[PDB]
């Protein structure tokens, strides 16, 4: 049955709720982005009404096959009607075509659900800059505040002049990155731009990246396996067996692998700066896990709340366990007495 907390209530709508069948008295599904855990159950079967994205809405068609006829892309930072009922869709700053989405009751509630998302202070001037906001939804990943972690623009840096150092060293090395869904792009697009490379991916993912919109992506991406320094591959192939394995395959063109895995968090970064990373190595082959987040860390989801001020919160995310309900419930609290509102 779906939880409390996927329900629009004022509404017939829905978020994030594929995976229940027919939800009773819901006459618009929404889905916030394209990662399993909020799409399962979509496919060319479906028949209600689903709003997204423009980018959601190709990954739908084309990788789902769900039909266009029951496809709603809505484009963002516009007012629209959705059943009587005003809505926008904001950049949610998690992957590609991530959406957060505001809701006008027709009582005057005003609702603000952030699907997944990382805060960030260009938020503060958006659309919700505008009005008042009564309740939020919220992607309550890492609330808590040993979760720190580094900007995405410092880890990319850490990894561009790891690569190209690696490379110029020995111009037989092999890079590697690993990738399980959509998101987290920028980790080996920026590293193949520094070394003069496209990068090579199975036909499946090359597929799905031509469904972004992403700006001269056929310059950056090829299934071509052979003409390419930068290969991606499932995150499960990225261990010692896999990739030793992947070198095999490549027929002594390659005498080293540097491989990444970009990771959400890791207990490393609450003793360690990014600067001090080093790898694990075993022969020719090294794996940095690179703490790139698209969730939001403590400190900058708690500066979100801060600023916008709603006068409630319901969690989203660590819901399942009465200590961590507790837990979030206690520093919604400390935010609240030390803002004022
Ligand atoms: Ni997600």
């Amino acid at each position: 049955t779906c939880p409390f907390y996927k329900k629009i209530p004022g509404t017939g709508f829905t978020v994030d709720a594929f995976q229940y069948g027919v939800v009773e008295g819901c006459t618009a599904y929404f889905l916030t982005h394209f990662h399993s855990d909020h799409y399962a159950g979509l496919s060319k079967h479906f028949t209600f009404p689903v709003y997204c994205s423009e980018i959601t809405g190709n990954l739908l068609k084309n990788k789902l096959h769900v039909q266009e006829q029951y496809i709603h892309p809505l484009p963002l930072d516009t007012e629209c009607i959705v059943n009587g009922v005003k809505v926008v869709l904001l950049d949610a700053n998690h992957c590609p075509g991530a959406v957060m989405i505001l809701f006008y009751l027709p009582n005057g509630t005003v609702i603000l659900h952030t699907g997944d998302f990382r805060a960030d202070p260009s938020m503060e001037r958006s659309l919700l800059a505008d009005q008042k906001v009564h309740m939020l939804y919220l992607d309550t990943t890492y609330c808590s505040p040993e979760y720190t972690f580094p900007s995405q623009q410092e880890v990319i840096r850490f990894a561009i002049n790891t690569a190209f150092e690696a490379v110029t060293l020995n111009p037989h090395a092999l890079v590697v990155c690993g990738t399980y869904s959509i998101g987290k792009e920028k980790v080996f697009l920026a590293i193949a731009d520094v070394l003069g490379s496209k990068v090579g991916m199975s036909q499946e993912k090359y597929k799905t990246l031509q469904c972004l919109n992403i700006p001269e992506i056929n310059s950056l991406i090829t299934t071509d396996m052979c003409s390419s320094l930068v290969h991606l591959l499932p995150m499960m192939q990225i261990n010692f067996k896999g990739l030793q394995s992947h070198l095999k395959k490549c027929g002594g063109k390659y005498n080293q692998i540097l491989a990444f895995r970009p990771t959400g968090w890791t207990h490393s970064n609450k003793f360690t700066r990014i600067a001090d990373v080093i790898p694990q190595t075993k022969g020719n082959i090294s794996i940095y896990g690179i703490p790139y987040s698209e969730h939001s860390s403590y400190l900058e989801m708690k500066r979100f709340v801060q600023w916008l001020k709603p006068q409630k919160i319901i969690p989203t995310v660590n819901v399942g366990t009465w200590k961590s309900r507790s837990t979030m419930e206690k520093y919604f609290r400390e935010w609240k007495l030390e803002a004022g509102y």
